[PDB]
């Protein structure tokens, strides 16, 4: 499908209940709170190249669908998990606890990644 371009994202739900639970410091949960962070993604084969930032803090990470890849969250902790191509539009993976579900449906990807029985939700488009 490819899923390469840039987005940002419109609207979220459970940041903060979520992101507390993730352990990111206080001060970080109440900046990026309001922060409409881009995100973009150069998608070749397997190769997923993605880099989300926020503001002035950016996040690379770029790993192999269906490969056991290191990834970096939002607190610098790096963690192993696969990514996998579930479907023709969705990317999935698990990894401390957390279920994540990306869908893909032309210019609006949805994120959602369930901890216990929060559920983050995003909402981006392609700008
Ligand atoms: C697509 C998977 C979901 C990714 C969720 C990413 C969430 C990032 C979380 C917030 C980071 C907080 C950074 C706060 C701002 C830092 C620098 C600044 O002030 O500009
Ligand atoms: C807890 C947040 C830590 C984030 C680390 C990155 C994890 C990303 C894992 C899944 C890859 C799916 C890529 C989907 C990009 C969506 C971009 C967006 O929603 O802004």
């Amino acid at each position: 499908m490819n899923f390469s371009g840039k987005y940002q994202v419109q609207s979220q739900e459970n940041f903060e209940p979520f992101m507390k639970a993730m352990g990111l410091p206080e001060d970080l949960i109440q900046k990026g709170k309001d922060i409409k962070g881009v995100s973009e993604i150069v998608h070749e084969g397997k190769k997923v190249k993605l880099t989300i930032t926020y503001g002035s803090k950016v996040i690379h990470n770029e790993f192999t669908l269906g490969e056991e890849c290191e990834l970096e969250t939002m607190t610098g902790e790096k963690v192993k998990a696969v990514v996998k191509m579930e479907g023709d539009n969705k990317m999935v993976t698990t990894f401390k606890g957390i279920k994540s579900v990306t869908e893909f449906n032309g210019d609006t990807i949805t994120n959602t990644m369930t901890l216990g029985d929060i559920v983050y939700k995003r909402v981006s488009k392609r700008i």
